[PDB]
């Protein structure tokens, strides 16, 4: 297998945490610099950023200064997600995680990407 999610709390210059999704054959990934929603009706923002390997799903460690992306990295949240809707502009899951859970949608608009949770 069922597909994977992480949310990894990621302790850089800008603390936020990484969305990541097993798609594409890659995580499709997504820095969320207040974190995941945690109730319905918060919206927040989501920036697109590249993808990652599949390998990088259970990393935990510290990322070194002088690379891109330094600091601690913490699995935050992890699980099985379902795919319920997906085209360029929108991708709606339920997520199975411990704190992650139900249905969540990301919604690219011009300005941008949001998160927010059923
Ligand atoms: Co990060």
């Amino acid at each position: 297998s069922m597909p994977r999610f992480v949310v990894q709390e990621h302790h850089a210059r800008r603390l936020h945490w990484d969305l990541r999704l097993e798609m594409d054959n890659v995580l499709k990934s997504w820095a969320l610099p207040k974190g995941v929603p945690e109730k319905r009706g918060v919206k927040r923002l989501a920036i697109e950023t590249e993808d990652h390997d599949l390998s990088y799903i259970d990393f935990e460690g510290r990322i070194p200064e002088g690379m891109y992306g330094a600091g601690e990295v913490k699995i935050w949240d992890s699980g099985e997600y379902e795919l319920l809707e997906r085209t360029e502009n929108k991708i709606k899951f339920l997520a199975k995680g411990r704190k992650m859970n139900g249905e969540y949608v990301l919604i690219k608009t011009k300005v941008g990407w949001l998160l927010m949770k059923a």
